[PDB]
RNA sequence: AUGCCGCGGAGCUAUCAUCUGCCGGAUAACGGCUGAACGCCUCUAAGCCAGAAUCCGUGCCAGAAAGCGACGAUUUUUUGG
């Protein structure tokens, strides 16, 4: 199990920290999670476990997934498409904030502050579709999770989500 | 031993009269995200949000009489400093 390094992505290990770089920016999140020594040769990251336990076997795979998620997000998008199935649904807000309106006839207007690095384009190319863009899958999906979690039906049909993808 | 009666200012008093009585964080159950384990899946193992009249705070009351700070003047030509 060895994970390589792209042409231009500069991963640096500073006390279980990762600070990959790219044209999309710097994707750095704290990684105080893995108790496994990390070997970096400058082009490929190697994970070696010396007489580890079952938790070590979980740590190596989780670390590989996290670094794989970051290596996907160095310069590629994590666009998350939604679906507005329904009294109609309208979303009018600027910046990195998303507000709901006419949610099943409720007069209230739910307000959600998107996580940093998440861009909303309020696309009108396709019907009842809103996409969430970013480089960090964790932040993008957490923002999408918060958007859908606040859109819940109590004592009712319903509202569902759409697929994922990559942009740029 | 306030003789009795009507009204009676002031005071007191009446849910018999009038005025006033907020929002921040952390959570429980629970719901999600990135995600392994157990080559997949799954909220959980690390981590992150949301979330109760809950808990702790802001506000309100008292002020350690052995907690503290800033400021003011320092027995008058007798005397004390």
């Amino acid at each position: 199990e060895t994970l390589t390094i792209p042409e231009g992505v500069s991963v640096d290990i500073k006390a279980r920290l990762v600070t990959v770089k790219g044209p999309r920016g710097v994707l750095k999140q704290n990684l105080r999670r893995v108790d496994i020594e990390l070997k970096k040769q400058g082009n490929t990251i190697k994970f070696i476990v010396w007489h580890g336990s079952r938790k070590h076997n979980a740590c190596i795979r989780t670390a590989y997934s996290i670094i794989n998620n970051m290596i996907i997000g160095v310069t590629q998008g994590f666009r998350y498409k939604m679906r507005l199935v329904y009294i109609n649904i309208n979303l009018t807000e600027n910046g990195t904030v998303v507000e709901i309106r006419n949610f099943l006839g409720e007069r209230i207007t739910r307000v959600i502050k998107c996580l940093p690095g998440v861009t909303v384009s309020i696309s009108s190319a396709v019907k009842d579709e809103i996409i969430i863009e970013g480089n960090s899958l964790e932040n993008v999906s957490q923002s999408a999770a918060n958007i859908k979690q606040i859109c819940n039906v109590r004592n009712k049909d319903g509202i569902y989500v759409s697929e994922r993808g990559n942009i740029e």
